[PDB]
């Protein structure tokens, strides 16, 4: 069967031991989520200008009864239920956010003249709808200031539905950024990233107890068309006091925690602590599973530190671009301890394992935070995980070897798994086996071993019958959304396939030319390339850039401010024309005719290189071999 | 039986295949490796000043027949061999390097007035002897300069063999580093490393057919006291054009490659381009197997590249601070286009294959250089490989998480091993199916399956000797001399078992002391700093340093520059005797009494933390569980 299993006996007691050992009786969070309520919509549905839908909360209905569900993790699901705790709140004098409009908050400080905003959502339905609310209950005023507090996309992405690029151009609006804003911002694994992604989000799960039920840092993240507005002011250094519309802001860089690009804001005035996403209401990824660089929790930790000896002390009232504030001068101090002990805790005794001999593969079942560290709710892995990010930081300084040469040289799992089946006297022995395991509640055992019948064999229903329905209570009893959801999209695969059916101006403009052609080498297609040699000069006179571009030994590569008497060809273009011409915005042969695509020498080479790109498919196999 | 096996038909066809893929036929590197030589000492014998042995190469004699030993890879023996040709060599005019004195090259630069030297090997012993032949062949002539091409111990190493503090401070002798040098010269996850590297290095292998035969960049590494003098001028920015004693310097920065701060050189007046250790005679590590942080593959290549559009379009002769030098304009363009074609390839095509869905499982079973890369000594996977370079690739990207949710919490090797026994029937059939494996010459397979039996029983001898027996045909197979290594030690400590009998102040002044403070945090116990608060202000004045101490939460935070009048205790005392403290060169007592080290508040605070601090034993082990 192809359809959700109840939880397991074994789940049940799971959930039972949740309770048991986390402090549920802590029902402050409650309260303060609902803090300064200004209007809470009564549904909320936004929708996209081609009208698709960008965002919308009816799905969650079912956690509203706030009844107990054994197919969820009572920890995460009282985060599901906080995090549905939306709409327009004050904060603090003149300080207001709109919270579950999208992933994360977007926040309306008052100044003298019109609104200070710091962050925009995902995408502009989103960001306009809270403006919108904003107006309707406050009175609307112009916004004359955007914030970046770092570089994602959940953050930058709805600057359109605020402002547009004339107010910019013309001063009316000025967008201020962490120095680095720009490079953090926007690529060369991206469809890998955004496939793993899928799992992740659980973007094929339906909102249900036996689906996707929340996303941790928010409920889940607005679809829509991506903007991004590049900055007009950049803080430097450790950071600036400047005076926005007569209000004063303090900036405090904290470069390569959560973002290579960051900074808390400090409100002198409101005695606010605006934490970025330093501090949310979560232990935080220090590797986010979709794939990316290891984060620093070192760094992390003593930036946290720097804002608790700077700020912390006299602050009146702390709150983060995800999820909800907590008032009082004491309360914020604990946090802002907890949290900077929180991650340097996960470094420091994660090194500690490993200087004893502990591995990354079972780092994850020795560490345990202390539990001064483990019993308060902003310190649960509801985004981040201990085990994850445990051995991330393991990864960041040993690396993905475990030191054991048995591991050294690993046979594919495709090309292996048919010697563990015979080993373990074949499929129908070895499903015997794994089904008393189940029997006996051993799921994490189950989804290693029955994985290796799948590999084997794809095509064997009942092995993925099983090793879906393991997955799925261990989703059912992740506390983890990002795992959950990756249970319980790896059950859906298993049991019904991959889908058989399956661009950003703004991103796209974002990306420094070098990396657009180091993506470009990305999509080389290595056997169209062999044997090849080719060299050309690409001058983009907008930008005042020239790139000497070699493609050699099925290699491309690209080298700012160089140029080469000896290129094949030379090819002038402004980059906004080459913008346009990848988001197929105008043809080549428009833009030659226009005389804005010139070239010298060979006018076949840069033809043939870009012959030579390949395409990846979106939709790759994870849980089985390739199809 | 525990002694080394004769290699298995299989391991002698696989000998046999490599010599029908590699081009034998080309050996102008025995010419290149022999060019210039003015004396090879008929023995080499390095002695330190306790009396231990620094570096000999008599154990090496067994390769000098130059016949072929199929217990060695054959590529992996002909670079043995080119590595064998140490002594005193010219590279052009007034520019000699001594090779094969230790790890590295150190090279003698004639001035008008004495010499520039770059580099100093692993430690002063070894630095000195090269520099005792160099005056005894060339004429004794004074150092005024010393240059570190870049942050690592085996080219910092030795500087106190060629000079001594009080020249540097009279200013009778220079040093110039690129800048960054002193960050990146000097701990966290040290003792893994370390420990880790015993694998890596064959540091308990005999050196023969059956143990250690070549370290790929060098023989080894020389074994002695670790110094180094802090530079006292650094290459800024992109780079500088510096006279030195006569001779022209263009020193071009290329952070982030090999180290994080190195440099390449070019002479102008030879037209001589020393790559520093961006491209050496062999693919370098992207990641070292040891444990470190990954490297950045783009950039490197990238690096190569502005080397090769500046100076290699000029250059007459190439030279590294590894290996032999390579001759001829013609030579040397080639040499650094494909050097920047090898790892932009390695790059780019993990990532083409990445977005493709090839995991970091499987990648290095697809991941397969073009000819034009594959056909070239200097490409080949010596030091780094390509197999765990493209995994290293896949996991700065996308982590060390293969996106498939049965993997994603997984049980540690220990403790699901007696589940894969059980399942392949019990112990003695799961040998029985891998000896018949192992006879048809599956070995890698074989060490991944044995590997669950050991880590089940870890004193099931039967099971210790076929793993052990598999891992060495796979060492007798690795071109790479560290996996040979590992594979070799893996064997050596399955069957006899890991030994049971078991400071430099220069590293340890170049230590910042925020890092020291991160190490300490890194030694707390746990268990003795739970429940724990105490805060502590230390001033050290002088380096005019201030750091405040807080133990909470299980954790140790430091931070610069901040004091707290709340702190419990403050105390005062100099870096440097700080320095001698943990180098137990002087006692606290002692400079308690010698006014030396200060105190007001509660005196005990800061005993307390110390007495919280852990320890790590070294042999701790790898191929089985703990003992
Ligand atoms: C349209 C893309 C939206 C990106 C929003 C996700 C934020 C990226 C950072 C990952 S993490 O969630 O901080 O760990
Ligand atoms: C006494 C320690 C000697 C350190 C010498 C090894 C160099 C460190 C860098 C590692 S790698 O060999 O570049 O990949
Ligand atoms: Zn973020
Ligand atoms: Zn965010
Ligand atoms: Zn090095
Ligand atoms: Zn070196």
């Amino acid at each position: 069967t192809t359809a959700p299993k109840p939880p397991s006996a074994f789940t049940v007691e799971a959930q039972r031991r949740v309770e048991a050992e986390l402090p549920f009786a802590d029902r402050a969070d409650f309260e303060r989520a609902d803090r300064g309520l200004i209007r809470r919509p009564e549904r909320l549905l936004i929708r996209n200008p081609d009208g698709s839908v960008a965002w919308q909360l009816g799905g969650y209905d079912f956690l509203l009864d706030g009844k107990p569900r054994d197919s969820i993790n009572p920890s995460l699901q009282r985060q599901a239920l906080l995090n549905l705790k939306y709409g327009l709140f004050e904060v603090a004098e003149g300080i207001y956010q709109v919270r579950g409009f999208d992933l994360a908050n977007i926040t309306f400080i008052r100044g003298d003249s019109g609104w200070i905003v710091v962050d925009t959502l995902t995408t502009p339905a989103t960001a306009r709808a809270a403006y919108e609310l904003v107006s309707r209950e406050l009175g609307e005023r112009p916004i004359r200031t955007v914030i970046y507090s770092h570089a994602h996309a959940d953050h930058f992405g709805g600057v359109r539905g605020l402002v547009e690029p004339q107010q910019v151009a013309s001063g009316a609006v000025q967008i201020i950024a962490p120095a680095g804003f720009m490079e953090a911002a926007i690529v060369l694994a991206g469809n890998a990233m955004m496939r793993r992604a899928t799992y992740q989000y659980g973007t094929q799960l339906p909102k249900g107890p036996q689906g996707q039920v929340d996303m941790a840092i928010g409920k889940g993240l607005a679809r829509g068309p991506l903007s991004l507005l590049a900055p007009t002011r950049l803080i430097e250094g450790e950071g600036e006091d400047l005076v926005l519309d007569g209000v004063p802001f303090t900036f405090q860089n904290t470069p390569g925690t959560e973002s290579p690009a960051e900074m808390n804001i400090w409100l002198p005035r409101q005695k606010a602590l605006l934490m970025a996403e330093n501090v949310v209401g979560t232990l935080h990824n220090l590797y986010t599973l979709r794939g990316a660089e290891v984060r620093d929790a070192l760094g992390w930790s003593k930036y946290i530190n720097q804002a608790l000896h700077r700020f912390g002390r006299q602050a009146e009232v702390m709150f983060a671009v995800h999820n909800w504030p907590r008032w009082g001068n004491a309360e914020i101090v604990e946090v802002l301890e907890k949290q900077r002990d929180l991650y340097g805790y996960l470094h420091d005794q994660t090194l500690h394992l490993a200087n004893q001999g502990v591995t990354i593969g079972q780092v994850h079942n020795r560490l345990r935070l202390p539990p001064s560290l483990d019993q308060e709710w902003y310190d649960r892995g509801y985004h981040g995980s201990v085990s994850h990010n445990a051995r991330a930081v393991l990864n960041r300084y040993l690396g993905y070897y475990d030191g054991n040469p048995a591991t050294l040289d690993p046979l594919s799992p495709e090309d292996s798994a048919g010697r563990y089946v015979e080993y373990m006297g074949g499929a129908e022995r070895l499903l015997e086996q794994a089904r008393a395991s189940y029997a006996r509640g051993e799921y994490r055992w189950v989804v290693e071993v029955v994985n290796r019948l799948v590999f084997a064999e794809p095509d064997n229903r009942a092995a993925r019958e099983l090793q879906a329905d393991a997955l799925e209570q261990l989703g059912y009893q992740a506390e983890n959304a990002g795992w959950r959801n990756s249970y319980l999209s790896a059950a859906y695969e298993l049991r019904h396939g991959v889908p058989r059916d399956q661009g950003s101006a703004d991103a796209l403009a974002a990306m420094d030319t070098g990396l657009l052609f180091d993506y470009l080498g990305v999509r080389l297609d290595a056997g169209a390339a062999e044997g090849k040699a080719l060299s050309i000069n690409l001058r983009l006179p907008d930008i005042g850039e020239n790139y000497l571009l070699e493609l050699k030994n099925s290699h491309l590569n690209n080298l700012r401010g160089v140029q080469s008497e000896d290129a094949g060809q030379t090819v002038s273009i402004d980059r906004a024309d080459l913008n346009r011409l990848l988001l197929k915005e105008v043809s080549a042969v428009r833009l030659v005719f226009e005389g804005k695509l010139k070239s010298s020498g060979n006018p076949l080479l840069l033809g043939q290189l870009f012959g030579m790109l390949g395409d990846f498919d979106f939709w790759f196999d994870i849980v089985t071999p390739a199809a």
